[PDB]
């Protein structure tokens, strides 16, 4: 309960296959910091919020650059614990027609981190806990991650949880359900995609608004439902609507945001019951959020500053 | 038909680091998988028996075989493990950082060899990569006295890179126990002193050891210093080729794949070996051409790719002749 943003899960290697200059060469592959709520962790590093990163890397060459790279960006690192026992995780992405995907998790070093490895001290001075479904990918992965966000919840952190939803991180044959709505009554503030809001109603057979109100069964006091290229919308228990706006870049924005404006969690219900200061929020959330991508800060920059300027005419 | 080459074990992706977002080099690898390509590049019958996983680099290793004139009808796929991953960087020494033991290599198993394959084989060459686990590595020894069983020769690259095995295990036993099933042994100088070592004997006491199984035909390497061959009737010295280095990645294997081809193309059956090892003369003649094979090997980058034809290791051999 303080300032800081704890992003827990997995950080791993996006391994990007580049087009073959062509014959007689080996084809390469770049090698690119990834991990949900890793990148999140950077996106808010960059942005300028007070940001750890809580999770495990492997000793290997991969988790120092994961360490490096944590460490450049401005990000806590004291939260980070390393194992030999398995490699950090590899994420192979190349193209007959797009995109084909090749995971070196499970194992993986990330996987590994237990609930021994948390630190009282992260919890006491989080505002926030940031949690993906990625680091719910096995059973013990999995409850280390809700004791993570009860004892957030515990110790007065919001409690944020982006979906991200990566069907083929999953074993072969189970049905991610069950975890995923467990993940989602623990959570205070809860991201989704449209198409992971159709995937969770078709779990309960029925519509978006079936699990909407599943929902607010648990601790979620706001949902936000992002889409391909349409506005955001936003929910809570006694409203809805829209974010007019001018997927992940977005998450940090909101979380760099919430820190900045949230004194604690009970100001997240203030919140929840101002619709003016929801839309007015995100749709800021959404500007500053592409700062974490000399540059142009045009047309948002002018954007931004005449819709204060009107506000406060 | 009974000259086929049959190469089992692992085939992986050598991911070679570049200097200063990095970038990783694809190459095809794995020990036994590399003497497969050597032979079939100089267009001897060879076949590579091993499992690749069901992914990208599965799929390229396999592609890569087939290019190269391997046969392929013994390989076996699965999507249980991804296709295993050596990763090479510095930090200035040649680093290593491997993704196996979880691998597709380790699942092959005995129910996977093919009778045809062991039928029309005039040799099995394996390696100790395939020892790493239990399982895989009963496995390999029930290839090997398959194989002996089949009439093939049986050819074995220690080739052991303890970073592969599991942390606190002994590999000395499987180790010993696959070099006594073995007609052909190839050594590195380093290999030998580590088994000189586990016998807290000598270089002697290892290679009297060999003699106590199927061995007839010993050969321990080492860089550009003279490779040592050894007999129970005799042994003798081969001076290689002055060659500049490029990649020394997978010389050995070329050296093996030159050997190999050779005498796949010289013996008549199994039984030929034997009259090889009384024949110094031959055996001379035969390891100056899998020297040559090394040689070129050295001077050209990566493995599957460093890998010469044949019409190019008798010219270098007819060339520094006279
Ligand atoms: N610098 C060199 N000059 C000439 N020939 C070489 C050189 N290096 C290797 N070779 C040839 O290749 C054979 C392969 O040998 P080396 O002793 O380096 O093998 P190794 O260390 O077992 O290989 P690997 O890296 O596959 O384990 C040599 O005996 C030699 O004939
Ligand atoms: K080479």
């Amino acid at each position: 309960l303080k300032k800081t943003i704890l992003c827990f899960g997995e950080a791993l290697i996006d391994m990007l296959a580049q087009p073959l200059v062509k014959k007689g060469m080996p084809r390469a592959f770049l090698q690119c910091a990834g991990g949900a709520p890793a990148n999140v962790a950077v996106a808010v590093a960059r942005l300028g919020g007070a940001v750890q990163f809580v999770g495990m890397l492997g000793s290997d060459m991969f988790g120092d650059f994961l360490f490096d790279s944590f460490a450049e960006a401005g990000v806590v690192t004291d939260g980070i614990v390393r194992t030999s026992t398995a490699k950090t995780a590899l994420a192979f992405v190349a193209l007959h027609g797009e995109r084909s995907f090749s995971f070196y998790r499970p194992p993986a070093a990330d996987l590994l981190f237990r609930v021994e490895h948390f630190q009282d001290a992260s919890f006491s001075d989080a505002l926030i806990f940031h949690a993906c479904s990625n680091s719910m990918t096995d059973a013990d992965i999995a409850e280390v991650t809700f004791e993570g966000m009860r004892r957030a919840q515990a110790a007065g952190a919001i409690v944020s949880f982006d979906l991200n939803f990566r069907p083929m991180l999953w074993p072969n044959g189970e049905n991610p359900a069950s975890r995923l709505w467990k993940g989602l009554s623990l959570a205070d503030v809860v991201k989704l995609s449209s198409e992971e809001l159709d995937y969770l109603a078709n779990t309960l057979a029925a519509d978006a608004n079936a699990v909407i109100q599943q929902l607010w069964q648990g601790r979620a006091q706001l949902l936000l439902v992002t889409d391909a290229a349409g506005p955001v919308h936003w929910y809570t228990r006694t409203a809805g609507g829209e974010v007019p706006t001018f997927g992940d870049a977005f998450v940090g924005g909101m979380l760099y945001t919430f820190a900045q404006q949230f004194d604690d969690a009970a100001a997240l219900i203030d919140f929840c019951h101002d619709p003016e200061s929801i839309v007015s929020t995100l749709r800021f959330a959404a500007a500053v959020g592409a700062l974490a991508v000399a540059f142009t800060a045009m047309p948002m920059l002018s954007e931004v500053l005449s819709l204060i300027q009107e506000q406060s005419e």
